[PDB]
């Protein structure tokens, strides 16, 4: 049974729902295997050792975004209250966590680094008017979907700036910084903290938001050569995991002051809303994206990875009932 | 049963240690209820909670000491490679353990705080004859211990500051500050761990060695009234067992550059070897008390004292192979 021959099968869309979920489930399970110690000296000494290696380092059509995504598309953990809890809902409910946890206050300056498609860009500064809301992103399609919408919505208090976040440089501060679901991107994060340091006063406020593993960290990466589905969902090896703690050995420019974990129940419900929204508009889906991809092959291909990233997602953040992989939160302030 | 009675029948030497042991291990893992939480959400808020909660926040005749633990009457856990470990070989292999994970370097200048009978300010002494080594004790008994010691062994770098040092105030800094089984004894960490920066340089180390729990924080004190053994061994409520990561919310002033765990099965031979020793020289220090104390009734209370602290701490330090109550380290530099 090679990789090849999983691929070849999963393209053509031979692989049945239930056989998929097992084989990635099976793949994670051994994540697991590999990331436990049977001490917590060990475990430690295994952390310690992943923490020590971090300090020595096309676009999709928005229209195909919106009929696969909630709402406002919201590309993280979404947060669900009730088993009848739309996908639109869920959105909405972790935008209100958010605002709680991070502290946002009418009047702050506030800047949502890799801020997406805006959806939290737009419920703060449609909720504090007198906030000045301003998104980072590297996407220029992203910036012009958060500026589309924010004329739609008569809201005057959003800019976006476009730009690496590894790049940019400014001399501005501000009041609030929020980075949701983008840490897991950057390759330097001892670098990052230092800069997102920079752009924060005394008075400042830092909120990050990233899925972990709630005892250890790693690479999303194929630990074996059975493990087909890693490098399908990330073929660039970019996105870590850390661990719910391993931030809290990044204070050399940052205080924590709060610590939270949202049980991966959650972000299950949000893949799973993700998965079933696309196969509702499947058909759609499909047309919107032939003009850009060229064949209604690679059309289904862009459509079969999406889909196995919800279908992998659901089995990682569902093992044991949410508590392996979830999503880990920290607030700090500037040292 | 009442424990008015328990503790009747225990200072009447009327418990067996079989039922002793079973009855604090019970204890123990009441403790250990109380501590777990179902998910890592609910565990993380029991744990900041605690951790809030700290931020708003006679002497034995040497002769006696002697009698009861190792050579350098060590009182913290020792490290036992062997089966065949004797005390005092244990209390060695810590020693150099801690001049490792210190980076301890000939001609440094080392503070010891709370040094107690100075066992690792006179191993440092010795083995680094450029090293100054200061250690810091509140106890006058202390003091002159270990500068008896340090005059025996032809030690000339060697002083002791007499102080509590929560009231110490210095403008010396030192390259190596160490603390062994003291921060478990400070009411205050967030304002202790702010002064110890102020006694360091950007080129100081900082070490701290203290009694943890690998999951949650507690106090040293009684859950419910059945519990007679923790307000027996310390009558004041004013020992606290943090977690093995706690400290890594304590970085106001300090930046943790590593951390690690011992496992418990040390410390719980640690205090096996004492209770065997004490066991071996009862009548020896029966007859050293009784001077200092009065009644031989008065000496039989500080013996069972101690031997009950020996008996429960192999319980708890034990329990489950060492997996629970364990030894927390870390390291630090200055901000
Ligand atoms: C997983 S998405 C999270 C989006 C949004 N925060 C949300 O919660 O829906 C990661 C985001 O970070 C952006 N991003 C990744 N690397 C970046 C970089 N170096 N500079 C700026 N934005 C970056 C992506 O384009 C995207 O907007
Ligand atoms: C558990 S003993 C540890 C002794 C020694 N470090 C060892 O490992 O054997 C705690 C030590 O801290 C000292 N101590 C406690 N509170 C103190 C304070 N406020 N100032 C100075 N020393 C203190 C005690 O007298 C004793 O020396
Ligand atoms: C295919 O495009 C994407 C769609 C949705 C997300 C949401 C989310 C997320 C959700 C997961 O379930 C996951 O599995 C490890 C990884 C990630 C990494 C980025 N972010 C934290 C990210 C994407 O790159
Ligand atoms: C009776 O006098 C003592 C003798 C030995 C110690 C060693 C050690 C220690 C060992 C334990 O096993 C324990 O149980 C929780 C608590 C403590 C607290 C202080 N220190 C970390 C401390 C003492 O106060």
């Amino acid at each position: 049974e090679s990789i090849g021959e999983i691929m070849g099968k999963l393209m053509q869309g031979e692989i049945g729902d239930e056989e998929l979920s097992k084989r990635i489930k099976e793949i994670f399970g051994k994540r697991l295997q590999w990331g436990y110690k049977p001490t917590h000296q060990q475990q430690l000494a295994f952390n310690l050792d992943f923490i020590k290696s971090l300090k020595e380092m096309y676009e999709l059509p928005s229209a195909f975004l919106e009929a696969a995504f909630g709402k406002t598309i919201k590309q993280s953990g979404c947060y669900f209250k009730d088993e009848t809890t739309t996908i639109d809902e869920a959105e909405e409910a972790s935008h209100e966590l958010y605002c709680e946890r991070a502290q946002i206050k009418d009047g702050q300056t506030v800047l949502d680094i890799g801020c997406g498609q805006g959806g939290l860009v737009l419920h703060i500064a449609q909720k504090y008017k007198n906030c000045h809301v301003t998104g980072l992103t590297n996407s220029k399609a992203q910036k012009n979907y958060i500026l589309m919408q924010a004329e739609k919505l008569q809201l005057s208090n959003v800019d976006v700036i476009l730009a690496d976040v590894t790049k940019h440089e400014s001399d501005k501060t501000y009041d609030r910084i929020l980075v949701i679901a983008t840490i897991e991107h950057m390759k330097n994060i001892q670098l990052f903290m230092k800069k997102l340091s920079t752009w924060m006063t005394e008075d400042s406020l830092l909120f990050v938001d990233h899925i972990c593993h709630k005892t250890f960290s790693h690479h999303f990466e194929a630990i074996d050569e059975d493990d087909w589905y890693s490098g399908f969902i990330f073929p660039k090896g970019c996105v870590t995991i850390l661990s719910a703690s391993a931030l809290l050995y990044f204070q050399d420019d940052v205080t924590i002051l709060d610590h939270w974990v949202v049980n991966g129940m959650h972000m299950a419900r949000s893949v799973d809303a993700w998965r079933k929204k696309l196969d509702k508009n499947m058909e759609l889906a499909r047309e919107i994206l032939l003009p850009g991809l060229g064949s209604k092959e690679a059309v289904n291909g862009v459509i079969t990875h999406i889909r196995t990233f919800c279908m992998g997602g659901y089995e990682q953040f569902s093992y044991n009932n949410g508590e392996e992989w979830m999503v880990a939160q920290m607030l700090f302030k500037k040292k």
